């Protein structure tokens, strides 16, 4: 079930609109929060995601994810954030500079180079340089708004980077 | 691993491509959950694969760069055949009204979980796919298939509540 969501490690939400809501529960592990979230069973809302922490051992539901107004992303080393996947937009708006899907996968079909590797390919697209464009796992990404929307290193030596195959919103 | 259950399903169905151009990767097999894994891991394929279809006869995966909504290919009917269409290339957030939205979101705004569209229980209704086609009254997925204003919606399994609303984002409202 935990797969399905989109996780941000050593983070969570917090609310600043006091009107959304919130359920939590102290649980035994975070794929039991995924479990719950996904079959929406006894949550007055429907659930985009949700933050396992890990110290106290409980699960906060929110019908709400990071890009959601009301709502900010912050450190803290107890907590996992966890995101529905049907609730991060998977189409690209203009050149896809705000892509934050979880695809990986080049227009030809190579799996991405993590942007935190050297290898294959040496670069200096790291995730400090670019805080805040989530250059996360190996991600297709367009940091820097180039034309062919988000794309990555490749895993393959031959290929240096190849732009990934993300529908434009207005595709369909 | 068996990665089946994060595609939506079409039963009855393979998918033709008009334009020639387009590639295709077929393997005969044993099961279903083999295609499914071999298309979430996007292993040996020359392209992104968007969806697959499990010829049951055959005992076939067929892998696709395209779904039923790209340009150039059309839905093909046959008893044997079962589409499954990766939730990634399927565009999960609302252009206007919703009206064209195919996604999986089956919980309304409250939590509830909404009835089959092919069903008459809890609540009896006539939004039956087959007065409602190219609207995708499939499984209990919210929808919009009149184009109403307040965006996809179903009727509820709760007994008390008909219908409601489904918390869908817009996919761009600045």
């Amino acid at each position: 079930t935990i797969h399905e969501f989109k996780k941000s490690a050593k983070t969570t939400l917090i609310k600043i609109d006091p009107a959304l809501k919130i359920k939590t529960k102290k649980v035994n592990t975070a794929d039991q929060c995924a479990n719950r979230c996904t079959r929406n069973k006894g949550l007055p809302f429907t659930c985009k995601a949700f933050v396992f922490d890990k110290a106290r051992k409980q699960c906060l539901w929110f019908p709400f994810n990071s890009m959601s107004s009301g709502v900010k992303k912050e450190f803290g080393h107890e907590f996992d954030l966890y995101e529905n996947k049907d609730y991060i937009r998977n189409c690209i708006i203009g050149k896809g500079r705000s892509y934050k899907g979880t695809v990986s996968i080049t227009k030809s079909g190579i799996k991405c180079q993590p942007w935190s590797s050297m290898i294959p390919h040496e670069h200096s697209f790291l995730p400090s340089s670019y805080r805040g464009k989530d250059l996360q796992e190996n991600y297709c990404r367009n940091p820097r708004g180039e034309e062919g929307g988000p794309w990555c290193f490749t895993s393959n030596p031959e290929v240096r980077y190849e732009v990934c195959d993300i529908p434009q919103c207005s595709e369909v």
